[PDB]
């Protein structure tokens, strides 16, 4: 089958209550050197020119498929919006949505 649609990454699920972040993230192996960037943006909606990245990490490799599977968990003290980067050291992409932002269900 196909996985890739979206994106080479696709976000799995994150979970909040509280002040709590806890993501993970569902992105194709394209070389060996990646690196999972979160964007998610503050409970100020969407970013002021800014850039609030957090680092996800890896749990290991999808197995029935050719992916790779992420994660992560965050104290985030306010958050409204996001999307998820896929930065690698070849090449970059994102995961959102449409074209705008992921509406974080607070």
């Amino acid at each position: 089958a196909s996985i890739p649609s979206s994106a080479s990454v696709q976000l799995d699920s994150y979970n909040y209550d509280g002040s709590t972040f806890s993501g993970k993230i569902y992105v194709k192996n394209i070389a060996y050197s990646k690196k999972v960037t979160v964007v998610y943006a503050d409970g100020s909606d969407n970013w002021n020119n800014n850039g609030n990245i957090i680092a996800a990490s890896f749990s290991g490799p999808i197995s029935g498929s050719n992916y790779e599977y992420w994660t992560f968990s965050a104290s985030v003290k306010g958050i409204k919006e996001f999307y998820i980067k896929y930065e690698v050291s070849g090449k970059t992409y994102y995961d959102n949505n449409n074209s705008a932002n992921y509406q974080v269900s607070t």
